[PDB]
């Protein structure tokens, strides 16, 4: 396996991802209305946890761009539970790529994991030709954002088994990043009223 060469086409997809969804924000403001993407980024992921995942998954490296899903990753930060939808809608009607799966997890008892994930084929020409790669699309709230960026990290340290303390500590935690994001929903078109004043 040579990873630098295998990977290069995610890299590429990562960096026209950032810009091509960068610009949606841009577009709604340019238009004076609110923008439904607060903002973007984007990671390729590292070799190890791809090796991980081939290694959980049973995906064999021949099968790599077509079997894993999650290679490039991308992640739309979004202002309001509300604005995840919208998001959606602008990313099911665009031709540059093609929506291949979704995965509501906003609705998932108000605690826990909170998120939204699209899988997205995306065509790259790279030099030698074009590629097709698949990249992972997470839509979230700044709180939602918060929460799964810690329990992400402490999952890893852990290997997904938690002391009791961490373990209600998250749940805990989890429940009051709901109540925060469910809280300013409320009052969303008023916030957003006096934002687009501008």
């Amino acid at each position: 396996m040579n990873w630098e060469e295998f990977l290069d086409p995610y890299i590429q997809a990562v960096g026209e991802l950032k810009i091509k969804f960068r610009g949606i924000r841009k577009q709604f403001r340019k238009q004076k209305r609110h923008s439904p993407i607060e903002f973007v980024t984007g990671r390729v992921k590292p070799i190890e946890s791809i090796k991980e995942k081939m290694v959980l998954r049973g995906i064999k490296k021949e099968n790599l761009t077509q079997d894993m899903q999650d290679i490039a990753g991308l992640r739309i930060m979004v202002q309001f539970v509300d604005d995840v939808n919208d998001v959606l809608e602008l990313l099911r009607q665009r031709k540059d790529m093609k929506v291949i799966q979704e995965r509501d997890y906003i609705n998932n008892k108000p605690s826990g994991y909170r998120s939204y994930h699209v899988i997205v084929e995306y065509p790259v020409d790279t030099i030698s030709g074009q590629r097709i790669i698949m990249a992972e699309i997470q839509i979230r709230t700044l709180a939602m954002n918060f929460w799964a960026t810690i329990e992400h990290s402490l999952n890893y340290k852990y290997h997904g088994e938690f002391p009791e303390d961490i373990k209600r500590r998250l749940e805990l935690t989890s429940k009051i990043a709901f109540q925060l994001d469910e809280e300013m929903r409320q009052i969303r078109d008023d916030i957003k009223e006096a934002q687009l004043l501008f």
